[PDB]
């Protein structure tokens, strides 16, 4: 792919984190604590998993940044519409405007309703994302075979303003504390 020239700098709100995220002093990375970081809750904040937000918002044009998964065993990835529900269960689908892939218990996946399988030879250390407003477009690249295609979704229906969207998964097996980091440009 030829994306990287519509790279942006990303940085990650507090204030849309689950109360137990630690978001680094730059913004750019973000890990599960072992407690309630001791921080006020509010209506932003994902009550049920350990999800953020990005605090840019995209309406229109073309957008890649790259996040590094390095060693971690559980996380989710992509872009979400600004006004997606904070609080309590819900799945990560287009319906409830999410464009999203993760990982789970060895296996990648495609955040669809249901979700599709992904054909990952090389496991992935970092991310590309793309997205073409416009287009109706969300594209997941591996950057570490060469850039080679994980994922499109196309024919998106974003509805509204669209925020990066992150998991750094829970960490009950001791084996996934390690951060999601934004990779520089
Ligand atoms: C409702 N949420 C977000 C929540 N409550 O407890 C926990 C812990 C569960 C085991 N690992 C650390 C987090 N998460």
């Amino acid at each position: 792919h030829h994306h990287h020239h519509h790279m942006v700098h990303i940085t990650l709100d507090r204030n849309t984190a689950n109360s137990w995220l630690i978001i680094s002093k730059d913004r750019r990375q973000v890990r599960m604590g072992d407690t309630h970081q001791n921080v006020s809750d509010n209506k932003e904040r994902f009550s049920n998993y350990p999800m953020v937000l990005g605090a840019q918002r995209f309406s229109s044009g073309k957008m890649y940044w790259e996040v590094d998964v390095t060693q971690k065993e559980a996380w989710d990835l992509g872009v979400c519409r600004d006004s997606v529900q904070r609080k309590g269960q819900f799945s990560l689908s287009p319906e409830n405007g999410f464009w999203t892939i993760w990982l789970w218990q060895d296996s990648y996946e495609a955040g669809t309703s249901p979700q599709t399988t992904l054909h990952i030879q090389v496991p992935p250390c970092q991310i590309g994302i793309f997205v073409d407003y416009e287009a109706g477009v969300v594209s997941f690249y591996n950057i570490t075979d060469h850039g080679s295609l994980i994922y499109t979704f196309s024919e998106c229906v974003f509805a509204g303003p669209l925020r990066p969207f992150f998991n750094v998964g829970f960490n009950y097996s001791g084996g996934n504390a390690a951060p999601l980091k934004l990779c520089p440009l």
